[PDB]
């Protein structure tokens, strides 16, 4: 592709009820986990007071729970060096 633009399909609401299938055969409860992928959804548009919690919510339930204790951590620390890359470029 040349110059791509963000955009949206069903593909990607097809694609949304595949992480709702993993997060339901994972947890063996489609209820919850049905939330925590409207939370991955919902990190595409980034809302306000929902701009954080979202990824690494996600993040947590799939694998064998609570083992995401210190890679959380991780993703965090990993997120904070790529902005403060970004934040060089912009300087």
């Amino acid at each position: 592709s040349k110059l791509p633009d963000l955009k949206d399909a069903e593909a990607v609401q097809k694609f949304f009820l595949e992480e709702i299938q993993l997060g339901e055969e994972l947890l063996a409860q489609g209820e919850y986990e049905k939330g925590v992928d409207h939370l991955t959804n919902a990190i595409a548009v980034c809302g306000q007071p929902q701009q954080l919690l979202q990824v690494l919510q996600q993040t947590l339930p799939p694998p064998v729970f609570q083992m995401l204790l210190t890679k959380l951590p991780t993703i965090s620390q990993r997120i904070v060096s790529a902005q403060s890359l970004a934040e060089d470029d912009v300087e």
